[PDB]
């Protein structure tokens, strides 16, 4: 029924070439070449990002969609791209990242970009069962894509359900991935969360067209259904005649070193 649900259905009908072209059509992409080479050779002091996630969070942060301050908690940190980005910001005092890091799930990577010493990584942790703790900035980048819209809806509502427990503790800032903002139950949960905690959902330009993910952030407030549909309209427009044309941009390079007294 929603424009987004139609989008998912049409997405699944695309042929191999069209899907490949479609996913990167008119999107922005950071050049990960140098970063990947450094990481692969064991370099930990060049300030390169451990994943594409660092650039994603930087985009939100640099334009006020989320302030990174004080005690930061990163649910589903994976390799740690968001933890390292937050750790390098002066306003941040500490970072706790939690992730599964098991059975194929990315484990935290160890590099020494600025503030690596203020991050405490913990793997083998299912954040749905992790007891909420008080923090100032809450981050969560969880949401596994599924060809089934019903399934993406279920996974998204589960993430928001868990995240609400943490926001309820009282947080100033947040940036939470919403896998399928186009699903009706999700739209309603977002409207309820907005009334309780404020914020709104924003589409990151670094996201590929093959996913409708948007992020629930604290730095702005807008009409949820309107903006989710604006993104649905954009995604459907790009599916008409995929060019695979991408805009390459410089990846994030952070300063290096420990943050000491
Ligand atoms: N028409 C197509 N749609 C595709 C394809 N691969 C993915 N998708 C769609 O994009 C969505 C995002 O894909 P992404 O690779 O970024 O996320 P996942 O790694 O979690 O993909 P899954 O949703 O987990 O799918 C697993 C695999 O299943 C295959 N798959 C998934 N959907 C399809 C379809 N519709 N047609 C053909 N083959 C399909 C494909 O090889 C996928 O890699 C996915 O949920 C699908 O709705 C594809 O080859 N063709
Ligand atoms: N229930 C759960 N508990 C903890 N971690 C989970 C989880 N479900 C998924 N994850 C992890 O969440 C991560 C999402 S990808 C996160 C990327 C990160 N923002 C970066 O910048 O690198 C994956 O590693 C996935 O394994």
């Amino acid at each position: 029924k929603t424009l987004g649900e139609v989008w998912k259905r049409e997405l699944n009908l695309l042929d191999k070439r069209q899907f490949e072209l479609y996913k990167r059509t008119d999107i922005v992409e950071v050049d990960r070449d140098t970063a990947r080479r450094h990481l692969a050779e064991g370099k930990v002091d060049t300030g390169v990002a451990v994943s594409r996630g660092t650039a994603k969070l930087r985009w939100f942060h640099e334009r006020g969609y989320v302030k990174l301050e004080g005690r930061v908690i990163d649910l589903g940190c994976g390799r740690g791209g968001w933890c390292y980005y937050a750790a390098a910001q002066k306003e941040v005092s500490g970072v706790k990242g939690f992730t599964l890091g098991r059975d194929g799930h990315e484990k935290p990577m160890n590099v020494q970009s600025l503030g690596w010493n203020i991050i405490t990584f913990k793997d083998k942790t299912d954040i749905h069962r992790l007891e909420p703790v008080k923090c100032d900035t809450l981050l969560c980048d969880i949401g596994e894509s599924s060809s089934s819209s019903v399934t993406e809806g279920e996974r998204t509502v589960r993430v928001l359900d868990t995240v609400e427990k943490w926001l309820a503790c009282g947080v100033d800032n947040f940036c939470v991935k919403v896998l399928a903002p186009y699903m009706p139950d999700v739209l309603e949960k977002l409207e309820l969360l907005q009334r309780r905690f404020g914020g709104t959902v924003i589409r990151n330009p670094l996201s590929r067209n093959s996913t409708h993910e948007m992020y629930y952030v604290s730095g702005a407030r807008s009409n949820v259904t309107f903006t989710v549909n604006q993104t649905s309209r954009l995604l459907m427009r790009r599916m008409r005649r995929p060019t695979g044309k991408v805009t390459l941009e410089a990846d994030v390079i952070l300063p290096i070193g420990t943050r000491s007294v």
